[PDB]
C-alpha cells in the first residue's frame, strides 16, 4: 500500500495536467507544433495512424517503410492493411484545411503483435508511394534509443496527435517519468489519440511509445504508460526493421 502523503504529492503533480482545460495548459507543458517545427526532426518522424471508421492514433516512422504503434491501435484493423492509412505530418487547420506534405501512406503489411502480445507495440509496414518512393526516403526515420538508462523524474518530449483535442494537429507534451519500476510510467498531458505517440530525449533519440493511462498507486489514481524501447524491444526492430 501507499501513504496519504505519496498520494496527495501524485494528485499534485497530476493536477497540473488535467486540473485545468488543456487549451489552458502552459506551452510548458503542452502545446501544438507550429508549421515550421513540424518540417523538422523528430517532429517530423511523426504520423497519424489512421483506421478508417475505427480510430485516429499516433504512429513513429522508425524505418524506410516502417511506422512504430501500439498493438491496441493495430488490433482496430483486423488484420486487414488495407484499413490502415499512415499519414505524416499531417494537419488540418481549426477551419477544415488538411495537407499532407509527404502525401498518404498505404499499409502493406501488419505486424499486429511482433514483440509478444503483452508489449503494446506493433509494426506497420509501408507501401512506398505511386512512385516507389519510401516515406523513409522523403524523412529521415527517427533515431532509436533506448530506456535503459531513463530515470524517474527524467523529463521527455511525448509527440503526437491528440485526436480528443484537435483533429490532426500534432501537439508535444512534457512528460516526467515516475516509478520506473514499473515499465514507462509518467506524468503528462495526453489523450487516447496520443496512443502511439513518440518519446523522444534531448538527443533527439526515441526511448518510448506511449500506450495509454493505466490505475497508478492505488485503484482510482491514473498515470501515463508506455512502451519504452528496452533491450527486447529494441532486438525484435533490429530485427523487422524494413
Amino acid at each position: 500500500e501507499v501513504s496519504a502523503e505519496e498520494i496527495k504529492k501524485h494528485e499534485e503533480k497530476w493536477n497540473k495536467y488535467y486540473g485545468v482545460n488543456a487549451f489552458n495548459l502552459p506551452k510548458e507543458l503542452f502545446s501544438k507544433v507550429d508549421e515550421k517545427d513540424r518540417q523538422k526532426y523528430p517532429y517530423n518522424t511523426i504520423g497519424n495512424v489512421f483506421v478508417k471508421g475505427q480510430t485516429s492514433a499516433t504512429g513513429v516512422l522508425i524505418g524506410k517503410n516502417t511506422v512504430l504503434t501500439n498493438r491496441h491501435i493495430a488490433k482496430f484493423a483486423n488484420g486487414d492493411p488495407s484499413k490502415v492509412s499512415f499519414r505524416p505530418s499531417i494537419n488540418t487547420d481549426d477551419n477544415g484545411n488538411t495537407e499532407t506534405p509527404y502525401g498518404e501512406y498505404e499499409v502493406k503489411e501488419i505486424l499486429q503483435e511482433p514483440f509478444g502480445a503483452g508489449v503494446d507495440l506493433a509494426l506497420i509496414r509501408l507501401k512506398p508511394d505511386q512512385n516507389g518512393v519510401s516515406l523513409g526516403d522523403k524523412i529521415s526515420p527517427a533515431k532509436i534509443g533506448t530506456s535503459n538508462d531513463l530515470k524517474d523524474g527524467d523529463k521527455l518530449e511525448l509527440i503526437g496527435y491528440p485526436f480528443d483535442h484537435k483533429v490532426n494537429q500534432m501537439h508535444r507534451s512534457e512528460i516526467e517519468l515516475t516509478t520506473l519500476s514499473r515499465g514507462l510510467r509518467y506524468y503528462g498531458f495526453t489523450v487516447p489519440g496520443n496512443s502511439g505517440s513518440g518519446i523522444f530525449n534531448s538527443n533527439g533519440e526515441l526511448v518510448g511509445i506511449h500506450s495509454s493511462k493505466v490505475s497508478h498507486l492505488d485503484r482510482e489514481h491514473q498515470i501515463n504508460y508506455g512502451v519504452g524501447i528496452g533491450n527486447y524491444v529494441k532486438r525484435i526492430i533490429n530485427e523487422k526493421n524494413e
